[PDB]
């Protein structure tokens, strides 16, 4: 009663059935479940283990929230290749070529159908008997919108928070949130020394170089882009912010950019300090607050001080080389990035359009790696390596503009998303950000990051995130009643 794990026989290929099954873990509680036909959430963290996810069974998440406001029950399941979820024990270019959308969504609608439940054995919980309410965020939120639009008439209703549903190639403006959302100063600091590493690098002296990449500790990184692509370390921690990380690792590093310790009596107006110590500020943050221990967290390699793992020119290291399900480097996202392909990659801006990233750390940079993760085995490559592009993948999911003819479909995004301008909400979209109706709404949270609605802990830390929460389970909910209706 009350909480449980099982295992579930997933069919290889959707297509072709007779080539089998693998077990794929999943979890599950009624902990606020209604009885037999009372509804159902299910959710999938997506790219990664499912370990150390039973917190979305709860309702210090949205999905429990969910369950416990339409008295459902609450299904965890680990997503296809990941974790105990893998049908092969070694992933390379052969094997990983059921690792695709496509499956991954009819993995979803099969389960929803088919799973044979401990806690209702009676078909009564499952979705043909029962409303199903499919959640997720980031690449998950995606799949949830993905599926909606490619397999509709399995789940009752959908709600995709933070979902980069268009593909793009030249994902620069993965950064254009950051920078909207950051200090003016910090901005415009970070510009400055992205500019000025461009600048280095094209048009500098040997010396130069040696000497700029000498301020970061990264005298010994061999190619200069590879120097160029630590630089983001800093903007990538507004990733990891939320409405209750307070003052967070990236509010520590625009501190260090502008030269001022926590708490500081006196600090810079929104002119900044300028570059000479921008950079000094922002070599030296690197070099001593973020170098340390770097390349032994992948456990790959134990040196505190190591520069090994910035090596994206290495096709024999382990980064790409260890084909485990286990991986250090999810292997199993590079993937779906260079083979459905996604791409994403995350660049600076193009010429005549500001960067807080710099322009060497280009599409070009990223797509050179796909052949090192993913070398040709008994004839099998990666898709982009066949002329597979962005298009390939919007064609068929219709990207952004699947939000033409929606069903009980209920989007979030984050004002200062990275992730915002991949979605429905993009500033970049074509006819503009989505606009909310009713049949399908959009909301967009104030100062929002990645997926700030998931946490219980942004309800009560944030006014803005309350509201939107408010508003998509009452949405849920009515939308729930009318399935009983
Ligand atoms: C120019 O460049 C400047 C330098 O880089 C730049 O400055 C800074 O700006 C950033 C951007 O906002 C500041 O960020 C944050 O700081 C907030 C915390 O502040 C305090 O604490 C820090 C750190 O110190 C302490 O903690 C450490 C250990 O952790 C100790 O060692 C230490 O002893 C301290 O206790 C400190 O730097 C701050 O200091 C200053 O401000 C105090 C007043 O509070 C002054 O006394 C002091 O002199 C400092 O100020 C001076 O600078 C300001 C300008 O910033 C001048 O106006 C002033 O005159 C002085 O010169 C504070 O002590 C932190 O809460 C912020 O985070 C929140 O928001 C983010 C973003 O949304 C969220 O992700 C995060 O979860 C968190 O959110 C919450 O608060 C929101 C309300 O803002 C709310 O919407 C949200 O829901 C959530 O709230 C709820 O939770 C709260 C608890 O977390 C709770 O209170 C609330 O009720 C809700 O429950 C953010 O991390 C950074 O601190 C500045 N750094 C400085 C000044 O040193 C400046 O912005 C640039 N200017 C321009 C124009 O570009
Ligand atoms: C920027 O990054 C450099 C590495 O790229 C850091 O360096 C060095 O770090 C340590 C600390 O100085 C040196 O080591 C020694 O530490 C022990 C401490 O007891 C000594 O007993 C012993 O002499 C060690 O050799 C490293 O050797 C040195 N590494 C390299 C490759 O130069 C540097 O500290 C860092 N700068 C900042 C400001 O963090
Ligand atoms: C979140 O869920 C918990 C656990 O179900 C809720 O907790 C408790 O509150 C119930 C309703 O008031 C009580 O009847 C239970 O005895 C109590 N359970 C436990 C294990 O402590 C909690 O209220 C929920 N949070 C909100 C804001 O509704
Ligand atoms: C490229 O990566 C490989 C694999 O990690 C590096 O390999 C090796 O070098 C280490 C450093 O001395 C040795 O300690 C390892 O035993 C060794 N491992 C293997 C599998 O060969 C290699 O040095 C890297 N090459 C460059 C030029 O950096
Ligand atoms: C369903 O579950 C109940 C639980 O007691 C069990 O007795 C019953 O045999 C199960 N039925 C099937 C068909 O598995
Ligand atoms: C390097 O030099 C070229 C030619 O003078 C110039 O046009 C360009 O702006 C410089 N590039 C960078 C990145 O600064
Ligand atoms: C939208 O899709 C539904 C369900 O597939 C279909 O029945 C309906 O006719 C479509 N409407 C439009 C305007 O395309």
């Amino acid at each position: 009663a009350t909480t449980g794990e099982a295992y579930f026989e997933q069919l290889l290929d959707h297509h072709n059935p007779e080539k089998g099954t693998f077990s794929q873990r999943y979890w599950w509680s009624t902990e606020y479940w209604g009885g037999p036909g009372s509804p159902v959430v299910l959710f999938t963290p997506g790219e990664v283990s499912a370990d150390g996810y039973e917190g979305y069974l709860t309702n210090e998440t949205l999905t429990g929230v969910y369950a416990q406001e339409i008295q459902g029950a609450v299904i965890l399941i680990e997503h296809r290749y990941w974790g105990d979820s893998s049908p092969y024990e070694v992933l390379n270019a052969e094997t990983l070529q059921y690792l695709t959308l496509d499956q991954a969504i009819l993995d979803m609608t099969y389960f929803a159908e088919t799973v044979k439940l401990q806690f209702d054995n009676s078909t009564r919980s499952n979705a043909q008997n029962a409303p199903w309410v499919m959640v997720g965020g980031s690449y998950s939120g995606a799949l949830t919108a993905w599926t909606e639009s490619v397999a509709p008439g399995t789940f009752w209703a959908y709600h995709a928070t933070s979902a980069p549903v268009e593909a793009i190639y030249d994902y620069w403006q993965y950064f254009y949130p950051i920078q909207q959302g950051m200090a003016q100063n910090c901005s415009k600091d970070v510009s400055l020394v992205a500019e000025y590493v461009d600048k280095i690098g094209k048009n500098g002296t040997a010396k130069e170089q040696q000497a700029l990449k000498e301020l970061f500790g990264l005298g010994a990184v061999e190619h200069f882009d590879d120097f160029a692509a630590v630089l983001p370390n800093g903007p990538y921690l507004w990733q990891d912010n939320d409405f209750a990380t307070g003052y967070s690792s990236f509010f520590q590093f625009c501190d260090a950019v502008e030269g001022v310790e926590a708490g500081a009596a006196v600090t810079p107006g929104p002119e900044g300090v300028g570059l000479e110590k921008a950079l000094a500020n922002y070599a030296n943050w690197f070099n001593s607050t973020i170098l340390p221990d770097y390349c032994a967290s992948y456990g790959y390699w134990t040196d505190e001080w190591s520069v090994a793992c910035f090596d994206s020119y290495n096709a024999s290291s382990p980064i790409y080389t260890d084909t485990s399900v286990g991986n250090a480097v999810d292997r199993q996202w590079e993937w779906f990035l260079c083979n459905e392909p996604f791409f994403y990659w995350q660049d600076g801006a193009p010429e005549g359009t500001s960067t807080i990233v710099p322009r060497l750390v280009s599409a070009s940079y990223w797509q050179r790696q796909c052949p090192l993760y993913f070398p040709e085995t008994n004839g099998y490559t990666y898709g982009s390596a066949k002329g597979k592009n962005a298009a390939t993948v919007n064609s068929w999911t219709g990207g952004w503009d699947m939000t033409r003819n929606t069903t009980r479909l209920i989007w979030t995004n984050g004002q200062y998303d990275p992730w915002r301008d991949s979605g429905v909400s993009s500033t970049f979209r074509p006819g503009g950000p989505l606009a909310s109706t009713a049949n399908e709404p959009v909301q967009i949270i104030p100062g929002g990051f990645h997926c700030s609605d998931l946490y219980m802990a942004d309800y009560y830390a944030n006014e803005g995130v309350k509201k939107v929460v408010d508003n998509e389970v009452k949405q849920i909910k009515e939308w729930v009643e009318e399935y009983y209706a």
